C-alpha cells in the first residue's frame, strides 16, 4: 500500500513489480554481499533481498538479526529505470528522474511541510524487541566488508543519524557512513560542513561534546531516507519537508534512553551518545568516485551505542558506492541536482534562464549540468565570463548553496537543445563546445571537496583550496543572436517530415 | 574473395555476414538517404545499399549511374562492432580495433611496402564506359544533399582524390569533401596543412596553379580508401603502404585524359584540372563534431571534370558525417590514432611508456587517451607538468606530428588499469582523477583545428593561435610509487576467488 511510508511496503512494491529476488542461499558478509549488488547495480538486475546470511555462533537473536537488502536506491532494468527513486517518494514508478526532481522541488516550499506526530511505542514494530548495553555486540552481528581494503565492517551504508541542537531548535536526519569499532561502537565521517558536524559543533560549544545523544535508524520510512540523503537548509528539520512529501506526518515515537524521536516503522533503532571527545580510526571505505584506498587512514569521532531496539525479522538496506550507478550517485547526486534547482529557482536571474540542472552519473556527481534557454539568455545582454562569474559564486561560495554544491568540481553550462539527462548528448556538447582551459573559469578560493580522489591523493588535500571551475558550453552568439541555428547531424535532427516519411516506412526500407 | 583489394568483394562480404540491406525501394538523394543512414550508423544496422535512387529524367545513363552504398565504416550491430573497418584491410572480421590498429602500426615500416603494378586498361572495369566533356552533367546524377542546410550535393563524401606534385617524386590519395558546383565542376576543401594543399601548392610554387591534373576514385580498393584518410607523412606515396598492407601491388590503370595512374578497380574515375586561382562558394556541410552551420560561407578551390570513367551498375560508397559513430569517427580517428602510435613508436621516450592510444567516439574525435605504462613511468623519474609539456610538444609543435595530430585538442593521459577502447573506463578516469584547470597544461602558440565547433563559432577561427591542452589523470605518487595501490570498486575489482559468485551465480538469482 504505502511504500513513502514504510519499508516494508517498499519491498512489497518492488517484488509485486518483478524488482526484487530473495535469495534463500547463504551468503557470506565478508566480500559478496558486496559482490553480488556490485553485479545487480552495474547490469540492472533486481534488488537482492538476502534471507540467508553467514552468521557468527555467538550473534544474540540470529533469526531476528538481520538480513540485507541491497540496491534499494540502484537503477532497474526493464522500464523507467529510476522505478526505485520514484518508489522512495510514493510516485508512480515510471515517474521520470527529471520529474522526480520536480516534485521535490514543488514541494520545498515550506508552506507544504507537516510536522511529524508523536505516536505511542506500541504502534511501532521496532520496540517488540530491546537489547541494552551489555547485551549488544556489534563484533557478531553479519555486517558486511563491502569493499576489499575496507578499513572496517560497514554497518552504516543506508539508515539515518537522526541529532538534535542543545536549544531543540533543529532536528537533523542525514545518512553518513559508519563502520563498527568494538562491540558497542561506531565511527564513521563527521566533516564540514555536513550537518552531522554542524549539529555537534553545537553540543561542542556548550562543553557537551562527549554526550550528545544519537539514534540511528535502519529501515525507516522510505521517503525519509531520500531527504536524509538531501542537503535542505541549514536548520531545518528534515523531517517537516518528509512529511509534506508523503501529504502526511511521519509517525514517530520517542527513544528508550534518549529523548530523541525515530519513525514508528523502522527495522532496527541504535541510541547513543555521539561522542567528539575520541578520535578512532576510521578505515579507508570504497566511496563514491569508484575508489578504495585502502593506505588513507584518519581518526573521526566515536558513536557509542548504549541501546537497539529491533523488530521481528529484521532488514537491512545497504549501498556499496563505486562505479556509476548506486545511490551515492542516483541520490547523492540528484539530490544535491533537486535542492540545486529549488535554490537557483530563487535566484532573480538564474531562474529567468536556467531550465533545469542534473549530475550526470558518468561522472560521479562531480559535475554538474546546466541547461540554460538561449532565448531568455539573450535579453540578459551578457557574456560567457560573467554568466560563470554569476553562476560559480553562486553555486561555490553563497549561503545558499555553499554547502549543497560542495561536492561538486565542474559546472557545465549549455544551451537548451541539449537533454542534460541523457549522457551521449551531454557529452557531445562537453567535448564539441567549450576551448579546453579558455572556457573553463578557475575559481581559486573554495573549498575542495576532500572525497573527489584527484583532491584526495593530490595537493588539495595539504591546500584545502581551490579545485574547482565552471565551463561553458554555449556558443558566443547563443549570447546575442536569438534566431543562432545550427543543425544537429543525427536522425532525430532532419526535418519533421522527412523523420516521418523514413520512420513510417521504415519496414519498406529495412526489411 | 579480396575485400582489401576489391569493392565488390567487401560487399560480398558483409551480404555474407549478413550486414548488407540491399534497398530495391525508391529513396530520394535529396535528405532521405542522409535520414536513412544516420539511422542506420546509430543503430549500428546493416549497411544500406540503395539500389534504386531516385533519378533526374535527364540522366545520360540511368542503369548505370549511379547505385549508393552506406555506411562503409560505421559500426556493427552483432559482433565486433568494428568488422567493417577489419575488412577494409581484408582482416578477419572479428580483428578488434585495437589489433586493426596494431596491424596498421605493423606495416608502417617502409621496408614492407610494395608500390603498385600498371596493368592494361582491359583489366579495369571502369574502362568499360565513357564520358567526355561535353557529354558530362554531374547536376543530373543522383547526387545526394546529406543534411538540411548543405551548400550543395556532397557527391564527394568517400572517394579519392589523386594528386601528384609537378616533379612526379609524390603522389598522394586522400580524403576530402566535394560539393557539385556546376553541371561540369566539383568544389572541395583544400585546406591547411592537408596534402590536397601541400601538393597543390606545389604547383602555385611553379605558376601553373590553374591547372593542376587530378583524379577522383569511387570505390577504390578498400585498403586505399582506407589509407586516403590515414594522415602518413608529407611525401610518402599512399599506393607503396596499401601494396604492404595488401601483401600485393595495388593494380593502377592510366587515366585517359591525363598520365595520372588510378586503380584499377573503381566504380567511376573522374579526371579534370584542379584550378586553385578560380575560388567558388563551397557551401556548409554537416560535419565530424555533429553540425551544419548553415551560413558559415567561405570559398574554395576549382576541379574541372573533363572525363568520366565507369563499370557496368556503378556504386558509390558514401560517408554522411555527424554524431559519433561514422566514418570521420572510426577513420578519422582511428588511423590518426594509429598514425600517432606509431610515431610514438619512434621517440625514445614515450615507447618505453605508452601502450596505447585512441580517440573515443564520444568525443567526436577531439581527444586523444594515451595510456601510460606506470612502472616505466616511474623509471623516468618525471612528473605531471614534464610529462605533459614533452608529450604535447612533440603531438603540436614536432615535424613528425604537426599534422597528424592537428585534429586534437585534448590529450588525456591515463594509467594501464584503464581499457582506453571502452569510454565508461575513459570517462571514469577523466573526470575523477583530474583536477579541472589545475592539471590541464594550455598551448596557446600551436595550430587550432578549425573545423571545431568551439574554434568554428569563436575566435580561434580568426586567431588560428591555441585552443588545445594535456590533461593529466594520473595521480602525482603513480610517478614515483610502482606499488602504488587503489581498488577498483567495480564487480571485477573484487578478487578473482570471490569466481565462486560467478560461477554460482545461478544459485542466487534463480
Ligand atoms: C545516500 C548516501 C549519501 C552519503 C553517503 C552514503 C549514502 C548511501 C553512504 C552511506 C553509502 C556512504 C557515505 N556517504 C556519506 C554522506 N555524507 C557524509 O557526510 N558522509 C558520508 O560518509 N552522504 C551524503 C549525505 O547523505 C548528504 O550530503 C546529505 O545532505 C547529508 O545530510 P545533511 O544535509 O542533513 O548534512
Ligand atoms: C574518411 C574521411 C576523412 C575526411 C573527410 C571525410 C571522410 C569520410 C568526409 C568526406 C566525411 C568529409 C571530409 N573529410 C575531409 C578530410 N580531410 C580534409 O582535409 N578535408 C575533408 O573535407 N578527411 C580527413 C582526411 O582524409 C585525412 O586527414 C587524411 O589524412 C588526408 O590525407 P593526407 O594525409 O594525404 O592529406
Ligand atoms: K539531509
Ligand atoms: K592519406
Ligand atoms: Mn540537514
Ligand atoms: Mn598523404
Amino acid at each position: 500500500l504505502n511504500p513513502a511510508l514504510k519499508f516494508r511496503d517498499f519491498i512489497q512494491v518492488l517484488k509485486n513489480e518483478g524488482d526484487l529476488i530473495e535469495i534463500d542461499t547463504e551468503v557470506d558478509p565478508n566480500l559478496e554481499v558486496g559482490a553480488i549488488t556490485r553485479k545487480a547495480y552495474e547490469n540492472k538486475l533486481a534488488a537482492p533481498l538476502f534471507n540467508n546470511l553467514k552468521q557468527d555462533p555467538e550473534n544474540i537473536d540470529p533469526k531476528n538479526l538481520f538480513r540485507i537488502l541491497g540496491c534499494p536506491g540502484g537503477l532497474r532494468g526493464f522500464g523507467n529505470d529510476h522505478a526505485r527513486i520514484a518508489l522512495h517518494l510514493g510516485l508512480d514508478s515510471q515517474t521520470p528522474m527529471k520529474e522526480i526532481i520536480d516534485f521535490l522541488v514543488a514541494n520545498r516550499n515550506p508552506k507544504k511541510y507537516i510536522p511529524p506526530v508523536l505516536v505511542p511505542n506500541d504502534q511501532s514494530p521496532h520496540k517488540k524487541h530491546h537489547l541494552t548495553k551489555e547485551q549488544i555486540d556489534l563484533t557478531k552481528l553479519p555486517v558486511p566488508l563491502l569493499h576489499h581494503g575496507d578499513g572496517g565492517k560497514f554497518i552504516q551504508t543506508y539508515g539515518m543519524w537522526v541529532l538534535q541542537t542543545p536549544d531543540k531548535s533543529w532536528t537533523n536526519w542525514s545518512i553518513a557512513r559508519g563502520m563498527v569499532h568494538d562491540s558497542k561502537s561506531i565511527t564513521g565521517l563527521v566533516i564540514n560542513p555536513q550537518h552531522v558536524k554542524q549539529v555537534s559543533d553545537a553540543w561542542v560549544a556548550a562543553g557537551k561534546g562527549d554526550k550528545i545523544p544519537f539514534a540511528l535508524c535502519f529501515g525507516v520510512p522510505p521517503a525519509a531516507i531520500l531527504v536524509s540523503s538531501m542537503p535542505i537548509p541549514d536548520g531545518a528539520t528534515e523531517a517537516e519537508y518528509i512529511g509534506g512529501l508523503c501529504n502526511q506526518a511521519v509517525p514517530v515515537v520517542k527513544c528508550e534512553t534518549n529523548d530523541l524521536e525515530v519513525p514508528a516503522d523502522c527495522e532496527m533503532v541504535f541510541e547513543g551518545y555521539l561522542d567528539r571527545d575520541t578520535l578512532v580510526r576510521e578505515g579507508p571505505f570504497g566511496e563514491m568516485h569508484g575508489y578504495c584506498f585502502p593506505k588513507d587512514h584518519h581518526t573521526q569521532p566515536l558513536y557509542r551505542v548504549n541501546h537497539i531496539s529491533y523488530r521481528d525479522q529484521a532488514i537491512m538496506p545497504i549501498s556499496n558506492p563505486g562505479l556509476c550507478t548506486d545511490e551515492t550517485h542516483t541520490l547523492i547526486g540528484g539530490l544535491v541536482s533537486a535542492e540545486t534547482k529549488y535554490l537557483i529557482s530563487q535566484h532573480p536571474v538564474l531562474s529567468k534562464i536556467v531550465e533545469d540542472v542534473f549530475t550526470p552519473y558518468e561522472a560521479q556527481a562531480l559535475w554538474l549540468a546546466v541547461k540554460i534557454n538561449t532565448h531568455e539568455l539573450v535579453k540578459l545582454k551578457t557574456n560567457a565570463k560573467e554568466l560563470s562569474n554569476l553562476v560559480g559564486d553562486f553555486l561555490f561560495r553563497s549561503k545558499e548553496c555553499y554547502k549543497v554544491c560542495s561536492i561538486l568540481h565542474e559546472i557545465i553550462l549549455v544551451g537548451d537543445d541539449i537533454d542534460i539527462f541523457d549522457f551521449k548528448q551531454l557529452i557531445w556538447a562537453y567535448t564539441t563546445r567549450h576551448t579546453p582551459v579558455q572556457d573553463q573559469l578557475y575559481f581559486d578560493d573554495v573549498k575542495p571537496f576532500a572525497l573527489a580522489p584527484f583532491a584526495s591523493q593530490g595537493p588539495l588535500i595539504k591546500t584545502r583550496q581551490g579545485g574547482k571551475c565552471v565551463t561553458t558550453c554555449i556558443f558566443p552568439k547563443q549570447f546575442t543572436d536569438p534566431d543562432f541555428e545550427f543543425v544537429t547531424c543525427n536522425f532525430n535532427g532532419y526535418p519533421e517530415e522527412v523523420k516521418n516519411k523514413i520512420s513510417q516506412n521504415w519496414d519498406k526500407y529495412y526489411k
